[PDB]
């Protein structure tokens, strides 16, 4: 069973210009990505897939690879899929780009997971958070069933606490482990009602019956997308490196 | 594929004690509930389970058969698994004892449903609802997939409106359809996290992995809670004469 990771890496954005190539204690964020999932075991390449040039680049400058992919994808999903054509595996990582802090033992779990359950199509994570942080509507919540099988994804608070007290949250980290014939088979299906509502695509892949996995891990360090938690980011990877001496 | 509707009928109602004897327009709640279900095609028997003698009675006045269940049942759902002991058949149907407004052929979509699937464990209804109604917590909603499986029954207004002229929102019609195993394994399942937080019963069976197919109805009657609901179920009924 090959596995490979696949980190998009578009340059454009909004509030961060040219995010993948913001400094963190030296490199590139792109750069603190694809170091980390060097660290997974039992993944055989890592790759970064981009729309843009000086992203690719940056890439290559430090000897990573870089697949050029189109500018025309809507979706981080689909530019897996034109990837997936070209690198071949039987799994498929997807690694957020803007997520220097990731753990590489919990994209382990996450392999770990695809190859105990070979009918698994696909894996993702989540962890416990407070009734309060499931207020948030930026913040995605998930309900699994005893196998651990998402029954639902939401932006709204998920269970509803009508008893309070014994509402237990999880919120939904995107990373996700994609079987081969899940990609080959995903430009079919059709958009669904709840994913156009919710704005959530992996709700496309719930629509047609594909069933997603999604294995509890502890919190996770926090994410860049804001100038105020890219601080936080750049004191807590040098407090990190300082601790590690 | 023998099947039977079971109507729970508990005499017991914080709001309206005694409830399944109130009067409608000249019959008691629980006859005019009796009265369509007999209007069921498919169905080889209807009965009332209850824990009242007085229920009991009241059906075998009007012609209607009747069981007696025990007093410490928690819900419908625990006394229909005490019936299904009792009464053998393949697809038991649960219907609510104070929804007389229940159309027959409502249920019989459902019926119908359960036997163009052998595979399928458990059916229920719903129907659509507007946006404002979709954000009371006393209204649960359903959001299903391509097949009509149910994916999760929530409080909470799902799908989440982020793009609200996508968003298209289903009320839970509270009448099931279950397969005999499923009710056989029910004792065996557990209460869920979910089930406890939403106050929902159904969740326990979706934590199993058990899947639940939802059919779509027109919108259906109110059922009777309260006495206010009592008195607009007996000036709809009245009218529909
Ligand atoms: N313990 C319980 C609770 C409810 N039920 C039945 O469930 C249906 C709806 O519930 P409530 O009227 O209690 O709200 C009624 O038909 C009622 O008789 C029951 O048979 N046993």
């Amino acid at each position: 069973s090959k596995a490979v990771i696949v980190i998009p890496a578009r340059y454009g954005s909004s509030r961060l210009p040219g995010k993948p190539l913001l400094d963190i204690v030296g490199k590139p964020m792109i750069q603190h990505v694809y170091e980390r999932a060097l660290q997974v075991a039992g993944v055989a390449e890592v790759w970064v897939a981009t729309d843009d040039p000086r992203v690719e680049q940056a890439v290559q400058a430090f000897g990573g690879k870089a697949i050029m992919t189109r500018n025309d994808h809507e979706s981080g999903t689909d530019r897996l899929v034109e990837v997936m054509h070209k690198v071949e595996a039987d799994i498929y990582i997807n690694l957020q780009g803007d997520e220097p802090m990731i753990r590489p033992r919990d994209v382990e779990t996450l392999l770990q997971g695809m190859r105990d359950d070979p009918a698994l199509p696909v894996a993702t994570l989540c962890h416990a958070i407070s009734a309060a942080e499931a207020a948030e509507p930026s913040t995605v919540k998930v309900v699994v069933n005893t196998r651990q099988d998402a029954l639902y994804f939401s932006r709204s608070p998920i269970p509803y606490p009508r008893n309070a007290e014994k509402a237990r949250y999880l919120k939904h980290v995107g990373i996700y482990a994609y079987r081969r014939d899940v990609l080959q088979n995903y430009s079919q299906l059709p958009e669904s009602m709840p994913e156009q509502a919710e704005s959530l695509e992996q709700l496309r892949l719930m629509n047609a019956g594909i069933n997603i996995r999604t294995f509890e891990v502890a919190a996770t360090g926090p994410g860049v997308d804001t100038p105020a938690c890219l601080e936080k980011v750049r004191a807590l990877m040098a407090q990190e490196l300082a601790e590690n001496a």
